[PDB]
């Protein structure tokens, strides 16, 4: 039936939605959820998980860890709240906040309180769920891959015992943050370059080849109105307001007359794989680059060109789109999610 | 009336194209032609340049100079004729390599035969046609650009009387040869890099972001017919068959149902730039990156993002699409050509 | 009286530096953490606690297995099937028969070996940061992965440690690459993060200084009549441990005598007076193809025109021993040696 | 008598380098070609054409002004507005007014000297080239740049050039970086080119060399007992130029007496017998940050183990002079500036 997994993300609008949809999906079993620093420092991201669980009514089920602060061997991108922003925009988290309950990981870790809360924490959990495996365990990873990373150095052993399902990259169009590359890649690349040579069983779910085309129309709200209204309305409108937070961005920057959801498309990778095209190759990812590091760069090219003189051994599959019919299994899983959240928000 | 010009190709198919419609054209009163190293020699670059010349009985006209054998710090990618292949492939050039008549070049430099030329022979010229423009001189570049980087490492005061147009680099879509750089740029970063910070007044006219909406339908070879049929049919079956000479490779390797004309193009933007859209912006040309030399990144996003926290100098103008009317008037003016040269041919 | 840590790859220089480090009275070393070298991280826990043991301190001090490669770079270490110990020239059967149990298992609560985790020393150090009243000293002489490893689970404690390390070349060139020293360039991603994060830095052993301590024959019976009169098999085996590269360094560095490098660190710790010191700015070497690791300075600058100087100091260099500073080192070394005899 | 061009940057060191080559008899100085450096070509370009007529030799060799920069680096030469010569501490005034015409431009069919361009040399060398039995000799001590444009317009010449150059450091480190020597970190791409281009490369005079060839008291006596009774106006000079970076040398590199480089690369044509040679392969950094034009070899690797050597050797080195070369390099400068004195 369902599968046991980890989450890592950097919540971030679309990891809300990808928690939204791993929990409250029967079949992922999410054994915990771990944070990353990303364009917020891992404090904030930690707290937005955590602001997710109470939001959906999941704060006292599922432990969250507060993983590593920065990269490898990089500086972190993480910006500052200018003025008591939430972090999280779009909504008051004030009462969420304030009701938030104790975070289980303190118990498993024997903890008091969030400050003892460390990077490496996670780990043992991590290596339990590893060890009882029968084949692999499966993390779905949404933001900086620097928590993996940095378990892998520790585990070294464990990355045959480890598939992971990530949202990252570009393949066959451009990147967004930087001209060719994609935010979670090049935010930490020597993380994702040291994970892809690892041994670690490795699927880009959810490039931006996909999620570019997982846009939010206006069908998409009517869709998600009609299974939440009558039920939560309150929870309709956040929502929305969470979807749209970037509406104008994308639209003004990236030409985007509809906005794109991401994070979710790798938990659905998960639910249904068969919704999605895969291509088996290798990838290397640029780390010399001045001004292209977080470059997926493939022999994907080389194999139609001669399939003979590949020498580089396949180290991950790609999925480069979504199957027809894909995208409305995508968008009716999402919105089976949303309702039950509302009936249970009321 | 006519803009005086020089070319530096790599015929190339694309550049035999892009010679026809700038000698043919009366708006392009070219002055000498120099050729580069590609995926074939120079020395087969220099032969393919004079085959076209002679083709449309130009040969006797327009000199032609043999450029640099390979790149500033990298090397070659030219691969040898496996056994006595045209390297021009499509047409049999027999009869237009015996009836070739002298280079012009030879007595231009007062050489008796070809084996005297030399790579720099070309620079005393262009000098002379550099110092002799009112504003800047324009050179049409649709191969490596070499030549032209040595040009200014010899001249480096010429820089800021230099307009180069050029068929070269991916800005908003992905690479051919690798992943996310194109041919041009990648065999020598290096010399774009140096003629960009050199004074340069530099136009990408025609990267892969154009050309690859420039594509030989069944619709173009039904006007090219037309145009050339009643002239010289024999001279209508070369043209298509050098057209579609890779044909079979764009479909099974790139996903082109119809196969795409590139060079010609940067030709047509010095011809008439009125149907190209531009924007100016800094281009940083990667060379340390490993998978990753030759990208062309750009700040565009960033303009659009923020454009106070503009840094960088523009250094380039690139044109990222044609207008509406552009496509036509393309295929018209070359279609134009191609009669002109189907009369003269008989 | 001085709580410190080591962190080290032994090796036999290492084994050297943990007898003074233990035996010395100035030095309270609080734990040993090791990491991967020439060999597998697991060959260089063992060969630490054999140290340990040889030195009848094994019981006493816990010994942590730290992390099996780089950062973001390949292990150098010989696969385990070569069967090289890394610390040859020595017949270990009874040292190892004779081990007592790890101190660490009881503080981490683990039943046996297996169960160290490369990063099971770090809740050991953070309580030793926490508690330190102006800041902990760390001795470093192998690659500085661990350390870096720490720092990138806690950056907040950068500012409380101090590190002294055996580490790089300045004014001569490297080793095992033509300008880098071993332990830098095994991990020079480490070093420049530890450079980059607030910690207070010592190159305190470089090859400038290590290369000038040397065992000659003189040293060699200096050792003899401190050790011989109280065990002749130890005596036997450090002069055996101390020569084992004699050969190599003669054949292929020219070195009449061969030098003695990790020990000079905790010595450092031990007596910083023998020591010149320059503070300056160092930059590791990470994206050079033949050149990673290397250790590149302003000195040259701050002596060219001080005014012009704009990266600020991030690290002290000892380029030298001051006079009669060679002396105080093998007396330190050679009593250690002569205590371990009496005991061992 | 061996045929040769001399390519460099004067510079103090290569104007000592051009009075050498000039006045030997054993060489036959073709041309002079110059490159860009500390300052601009046409700097050096001057400042080659002072030298030649010093000695009364600016009617007889043909002077050519090479490129202005590296092939893809930025140079690093003063802005003019410095007013810096180049060849400080002389007054040129005379020098530079009775300056004869550079038979370079009744070559090349130019007016004046505004004509000169940076390839112009290359016919003139493709000549000597061609013309050579074996190989033709190019002294280098200054950028390679200039030798590296020509290869990329002549590349099948590579096979028949032999290079002698000042340039690198292998056993020591750098002098204007921490690890790389001036003419290499300048252009290193140009040596790079060079080494794989099938050019017979000698490192004739690295500073591993050239930092032992110092102008002591005794050097400066020799050179007044040759010069004093024939110029003691060119005594002075000659000894003002030698000496016009001693504090420099002193105060910031720790040298009593200051090095003399440059001419020791065309000792070694004249006199290759009294330098070691060793065959190996150099690796020249270029995408180090820190490291750039440092000259990496696999000589270690051949004395730890000759059958595992991989690269083939693209270079010869000279890492010592032998016996007596030190007084062989002396005894032929001092023999030259007294030629100098006579005719000057
Ligand atoms: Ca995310
Ligand atoms: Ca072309
Ligand atoms: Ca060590
Ligand atoms: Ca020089
Ligand atoms: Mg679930
Ligand atoms: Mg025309
Ligand atoms: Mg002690
Ligand atoms: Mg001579
Ligand atoms: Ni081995
Ligand atoms: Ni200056």
């Amino acid at each position: 039936m369902s599968i046991k997994c980890a989450l890592d993300c950097d919540p971030g609008h679309d990891d809300l939605a990808m928690i939204m949809l791993a929990v409250y999906s029967p079949k992922l079993d999410v054994q915990y959820i771990s944070t990353t620093h990303g364009n917020q420092t891992v404090n904030k991201t930690y707290q937005n998980a955590r602001r997710t669980l109470n939001l959906i009514k999941r704060a006292d089920k599922i432990p969250v860890y507060r993983g590593y602060s920065k990269p490898l061997t990089r500086e972190s991108v993480a910006c500052p709240e200018i003025h008591g922003e939430s972090g999280l925009g779009g909504v008051d988290w004030s009462e969420i906040d304030r009701t938030m309950p104790r975070n289980p990981a303190l118990d498993i870790l024997g903890y008091k309180d969030e400050s003892e809360l460390r990077p490496d924490d996670f780990f043992k959990h991590l290596h339990r769920l590893v060890s009882a495996a029968e084949d692999k365990f499966d993390i779905i990873s949404t933001g900086s891959e620097t928590n993996i990373a940095q378990y892998l150095l520790a585990y070294p052993e464990d990355a045959k015992k480890i598939r992971m399902t990530t949202m990252a990259g570009n393949f066959m169009i451009v990147g967004n943050i930087m001209p060719f590359a994609e935010f979670n890649v090049l935010i930490d690349p020597e993380a994702i370059s040291n994970i892809l040579q690892s041994g670690v069983d490795y699927t880009f779910a959810a490039p931006l080849d996909i999620t570019h085309t997982v846009l939010v129309t206006e069908k998409v709200i009517n869709d998600i109105k009609a299974a939440t209204e009558p039920y939560s309305p309150k929870f309709t409108e956040m929502i929305i307001k969470l979807l749209f937070f970037f509406k104008d961005t994308y639209r003004d920057v990236f030409g985007f007359i509809d906005p794109p959801l991401h994070d979710p498309v790798a938990a659905f990778h998960l639910i249904a794989p068969e919704w999605f095209e895969h291509v088996r190759c290798h990838v290397d990812i640029e780390t010399k680059g001045e001004y292209t590091y977080g470059c997926c760069c493939t022999n994907l090219i080389l194999k139609k060109k001669d399939p003979t003189k590949i020498v580089k051994p396949d180290n991950a599959t790609v999925c480069l789109k979504l199957k027809e019919g894909g995208h409305d299994a995508f968008w009716n899983q999402m919105i089976t999610v949303w309702g039950e959240i509302a009936k249970e928000i009321g």
